[PDB]
DNA sequence: GCCGTGCGCATTCGCCGTGTT
DNA sequence: TTTACGTTGCGCACGGC
RNA sequence: ACACGGCGA
């Protein structure tokens, strides 16, 4: 509906819908570009009224340029005190203890710190400031430093833990206080600490003539242009950083890597991949890729709009002081009663960290829903991230959690259908949990509570239940349109989303590619009776490993009673699952130990449900080994290729330089490889240029390297094999993912999509199409094209010889038959 | 240059907020 | 200016044989 | 680009 001439909007938008809606569109762009800045200017303040200036970006293009001056002019002043043949300043002494590093930055940091926070910015309080900074520090890095690596491990896991430069500073005490080896501090004295400070003010003004002294004991200020800068750089950063919105007309059809979404032309458009470097961004510059340039387009032509009836229970049921969606956020705090009782009830904190932060997000998802009901319909713009994923742009989309999702349902609805009705009580059995089940049994469901439904779709708010599924606001949905087919009939215009989700769209997209029959099957990538569940494979295998006490079970000097403990708690799919999908990602068993303590344990003990674990460790590190064996002995053929794109990763990101005069014969290099649908990959991960400096209490920086070193920035050998092989299927599903959207929409003319990376969705009356649109993709993608192979060839002549060719072979193929994807049921993606 | 003592890294990606009591 | 139990196996490095 | 909480996958 636009071709090559569309660049002075407005008139672009009004011509094409009605200038009462360009002028919403535009006055709405700007509006999350003035939201953007207030977002900012709000922090920017909380940060200035609270010492921390140095830590906004504004300040640090400055810090940069004066930091290198004043160790330039540091260093100076001591090869000069040495130049002295006599006694030196108490400065020298005070200050040739901690790193010349520190020195500076503490100095100007501290410096604009205090001269931005308060108005009594003296040369008495800022260098007692400077001093006491220079002080929390001098040196004493007895852990840090001193080859004392207790440091980095039982120290430094910790602070970076604490929130607050006052609880830093305090919980260190902490450590202090164990006698750790030598001991005792000389406080520098409140006397000497000043004048610590004094020199340090100067130098500053000997350098970077940054600060400047009054002639009002006497006061500090900040000189006319190293004020004004970052006040400048500030109103830059501002409007960079919209809280984009979704659009009232369909979003700017994509023609190209930037100026795709939204209309508006302003001076930072949007991107079509979302790269870290200009530079990778302009590598699509030219790229011809009109498949992909088509899902993205296609997709963000998805008329939404908001749920309405969906809306009016959620807005009520969320102030609620009970409310029965135990997954919604409460309005208070959790009390604080229940080493002393504080032993028990130290979660309560951090447990409200968690509330206070999922329930601004909880109220700027309904503020934006409310924002824009009555709106006959309105879009969301779409981009990737690199990978070749599809995301919306705006912070409220159709990929948000449950209560987002509820509250959006597609604009363009049709008459229902019996296939419709059908998909669709499969999509409420689906919200409702009852998923792992074939389509037969899941219809009884809905069917035997005809009822609870139109119960809960009569009076949400009097009927619950619906709020007691997993899906509650989506089930809830569901409960609504059902209960209009009952007093409406088929003919029922319904354009609900219904969500058609792969099972561990991972392994199935290795099983696709290696023909795996084993993992396919374990997937349902093939007609089966019942739905494989491969995380209940794992957690069934497991199982039979707790069970087994003696022959697994063992004395506490144990296993045995370790099992127990978890027998009791019951081990289910729930546990192991991220284990699972995860392994042929690259997550080893020290990767478990992590996930299943942070995903099972910490969540379950500060709740009560699963208080006998007896420390979560090592009842993790057990549960990490059986999930290890378990699934090890599942998911073969994926690891296998897992390790194939290893070793082209690895030998990549290697540095061949010659055995016997070693000059780099081969330069590191990132891995490239093209997805299906025709989109181009580049990852090459950096190892950071300016290497960092903590200071344990003022934070961190970085600065210019020492050795004339970076032309490139060092690619990371290390992150481009750990991400090779999730990065690489990650763009196999993305591209699966557009491959559907163009596919579905050319071959069955479908209009609507959810997407949701590895969930397809659309209308009742469409749905039979999307569940066979998904899997002709799926089996016509793994057949048309063997994407190892052709990642191969890709590195294989490119750079990569010069000795190199220890590269493992091409995984042997499985005699997986692709085609019965299209017959199996429970494959769905 | 064969196989020993050792510091480092634990899967990846996207993105918002407050930095406290 | 008063919340925070604690942990483990492959690999690329600077190296005396 | 390194840190805390959350959400998403
Ligand atoms: N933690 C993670 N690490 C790497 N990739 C991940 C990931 N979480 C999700 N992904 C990817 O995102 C897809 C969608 O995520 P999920 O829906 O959470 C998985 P699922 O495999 O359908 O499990 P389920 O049976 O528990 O719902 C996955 O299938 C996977 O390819
Ligand atoms: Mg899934
Ligand atoms: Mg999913």
């Amino acid at each position: 509906s636009d071709i090559e001439l569309a660049a002075i909007p407005f008139n672009t938008l009004a011509d094409h819908y009605g200038e009462r809606l360009a002028r919403e569109q535009l006055a709405l762009e700007h509006e999350s570009y003035e939201m953007g800045e207030a977002r900012f200017r709000k922090m920017f303040e909380r940060q200035l009224k609270a010492g921390e200036v140095a830590d906004n970006a504004a300040a640090k293009p400055l810090i940069t340029t004066l930091l290198p001056k004043m160790i330039a002019r540091i260093n100076d002043w001591f090869e000069e005190v040495k130049a002295k043949r006599g006694k030196r300043p108490t400065a020298f002494q005070f200050l040739q203890e901690i790193k010349p590093e520190a020195v500076a930055y503490i100095t100007i940091k501290t410096t604009l710190a205090c001269l931005t926070s308060a108005d009594n910015t003296t040369v008495q309080a800022v260098a007692s400031a400077i001093g006491r900074a220079i002080e929390d520090e001098a040196r004493f890095g007895r852990i840090r430093d001193l080859e004392a690596k207790h440091f980095k491990k039982n120290v430094e896991e910790q602070l970076n833990k604490r929130v607050g430069h006052v609880y830093k500073k305090a919980f260190m005490q902490v450590v202090e206080a164990d006698m750790l080896s030598k001991g005792a501090w000389s406080s520098w004295h409140k006397e000497d600490s000043i004048h610590v400070g004094v020199r340090c003010i100067e130098m500053l003004i000997e350098s970077t003539g940054m600060v400047s002294l009054h002639r009002q004991s006497e006061t500090i200020e900040l000189a006319p242009e190293y004020a004004e800068a970052i006040a400048t750089r500030a109103g830059a950063l501002a409007g960079i950083s919209p809280m984009f919105q979704p659009c009232v007309v369909p979003p700017k059809p994509w023609t190209g890597i930037t100026g795709g979404g939204y209309w508006a032309n302003g001076r930072r458009p949007l991107a079509l991949v979302r790269t870290h470097s200009k530079k990778a961004l302009m590598r699509y510059e030219d790229v011809y890729m009109p498949e992909v340039y088509k899902a993205i387009n296609i997709a963000q032509n998805t008329a939404w709009k908001i749920n309405k009836k969906v809306l009016a229970v959620a807005n009520v049921i969320t102030k609620w002081k009970h409310c029965p969606v135990e997954d919604i956020p409460a309005i208070e705090r959790e009390e604080l009663p229940m080493t002393a009782w504080k032993r028990a009830a130290a979660a309560v904190y951090r447990k409200d960290k968690a509330r206070k932060s999922r329930r601004i997000s909880l109220e700027f998802m309904l503020e934006q829903a409310n924002k824009f009901a009555n709106h006959k319909a309105i879009w969301f713009p779409y981009n990737m991230d690199w990978r070749g994923r599809v995301y919306a742009v705006s912070m409220f989309n159709p990929q948000g959690n449950d209560m987002t999702k509820g509250l959006l349902t597609l604009a363009k609805g049709k008459p229902i259908g019996k296939e419709g009705y059908y998909w669709l009580k499969i999509h409420g059995a689906n919200c409702a949990g009852v998923d792992k089940v074939p389509f037969p049994e899941r219809i009884k469901f809905i069917e035997e509570n005809h009822e609870n439904i139109m119960a809960c779709a009569k009076s949400p708010l009097e009927n619950t239940w619906w709020a007691e599924q997993d899906s509650p606001f989506c089930f809830l949905a569901f409960c609504f349109e059902y209960a209009g087919v009952q007093h409406h009939g088929l003919s029922y215009n319904c354009s609900l989303p219904l969500a058609f989700d792969g099972s561990c769209s991972g392994i199935q997209h290795f099983s696709a590619m290696l023909r795996d029959e084993v993992g396919g099957r374990a997937v349902n990538l093939l007609p089966s009776e019942t739905v494989q569940d491969i995380y209940g494979i794992v957690a069934k295998k497991v199982n039979e490993i707790l069970q087994a006490d003696a022959i697994n079970g063992t004395d506490n000097e144990g296993t045995k009673a370790l099992a127990g403990q978890w027998l009791a708690y019951g081990v289910t799919r729930s546990v192991t699952k991220r284990s699972v999908m995860t392994l042929a990602y690259g997550s080893k068993e020290f990767g478990f130990r992590q996930q299943v303590l942070e995903d099972t344990i910490q969540p379950a003990i500060d709740s009560g449900k699963g208080l006998m674990f007896t420390q979560p460790n090592q009842a993790a590190g057990y549960m990490a080994k059986l999930i290890w064996e378990s699934v090890s002995v599942t998911v073969v053929a994926a690891v296998e290729a897992m390790n194939w794109l290893k070793s082209a990763a690895k030998l990549l990101a290697a540095e061949v330089k010659d055995k016997k005069t070693g000059e780099i014969l081969r330069k590191r290099c990132a891995v490239h490889w093209v997805t299906p649908d025709g989109f181009p990959v580049w990852q090459e991960y950096k190892k950071p240029i300016q290497t960092r400096l903590n200071l344990m209490f003022l934070g961190q920086f970085r600065l210019q390297p020492t050795i004339n070193t970076n032309k490139d920035s060092e690619i990371d050998a290390h992150k481009q094999e750990s991400g090779i092989a999730p990065n690489f299927v990650h763009s196999q599903d993305g591209s699966h993912l557009r491959k559907t959207v163009v596919w579905a929409h050319e071959k069955y003319g479908i209009e609507s999509f959810a997407l949701i990376h590895d969930s397809f969705g659309t209308i009742p009356a469409d749905a039979a199409n999307l569940f066979k649109a998904v899997r002709e993709t799926m089996v016509d993608t793994y057949e048309s094209c063997d994407v190892l192979a052709d990642f191969y060839d890709q590195f294989a002549d490119q750079l990569h010889e010069s000795q190199l060719d220890k590269m493992p072979a091409l995984p042997a193929k499985g005699n997986l038959n692709l085609r019965d994807i299209l017959e199996s049921d429970f494959a769905f993606a």
